[PDB]
């Protein structure tokens, strides 16, 4: 079943806030926007999470791309491998999601890897969800595309079980 990080961190607040201070040339910028943006949607939707973007500052999530070493100790690798990485909640650090733009960022397409899939399993790491046993969750420790995606029992209960449910 679902898992968390050692200490369970979860954010103490329902209005979670997010940056986007780089872009990937692979994806045009409003196409990354809406990645993100339905990437948060898919837990926002069984939860009373709610994700609201600002354009400047320090924010809880703070979403960028880089390659090899991008100034925070954990080097990406290149082409394939680590595709992406998140933090557990937190201050600082805590949540941010970064993207290895030594990949090929597609939507739609079984080629490169869905930056909303990829995005959607990172975000999970960011509201303090570890990887999960079922092949079919989003918090799978591999990467599958699928055209169609729905959350998986197992991940909403996860979510749900830090977070409580859909009040809306
Ligand atoms: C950069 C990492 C080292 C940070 C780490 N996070 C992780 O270790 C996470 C959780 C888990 N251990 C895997 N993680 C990774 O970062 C690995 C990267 C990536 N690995 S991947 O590229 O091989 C990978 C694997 C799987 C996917 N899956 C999908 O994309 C996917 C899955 C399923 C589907 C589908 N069709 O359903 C579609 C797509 C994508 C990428 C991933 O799983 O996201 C982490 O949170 N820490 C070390 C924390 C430790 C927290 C703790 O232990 O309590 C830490 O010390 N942070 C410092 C400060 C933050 C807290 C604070 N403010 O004080
Ligand atoms: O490249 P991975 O994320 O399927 O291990
Ligand atoms: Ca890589
Ligand atoms: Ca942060
Ligand atoms: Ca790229
Ligand atoms: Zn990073
Ligand atoms: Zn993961």
């Amino acid at each position: 079943m679902y898992n968390f990080f050692p200490r369970k961190p979860k954010w103490d607040k329902n209005q979670i806030t997010y940056r986007i201070i780089g872009y990937t040339p692979d994806l045009a910028p409003e196409t990354v926007d809406d990645a993100f943006a339905r990437a948060f949607q898919v837990w926002s939707d069984v939860t009373p999470l709610r994700f609201s973007r600002i354009y400047d500052g320090e924010a809880d999530i703070m979403i960028n791309f880089g390659r090899w070493e991008h100034g925070d100790g954990y080097p990406f690798d290149g082409k394939d491998g680590l595709l992406a990485h998140a933090f557990a909640p937190g201050t600082g650090v805590g949540g941010d999601s970064h993207f290895d733009d030594d990949e090929l960022w597609t939507l739609g397409k079984g080629v490169g890897y869905s930056l909303f899939l990829v995005a959607a399993h990172a975000f999970g790491h960011a509201m303090g969800l570890e990887h999960s046993q079922d092949p079919g969750a989003l918090m799978a420790p591999i990467y599958t595309y699928t055209k169609n995606f729905r959350l998986s029992q197992d991940d909403i209960k996860g979510i749900q079980e830090l977070y409580g449910a859909s009040p809306d």
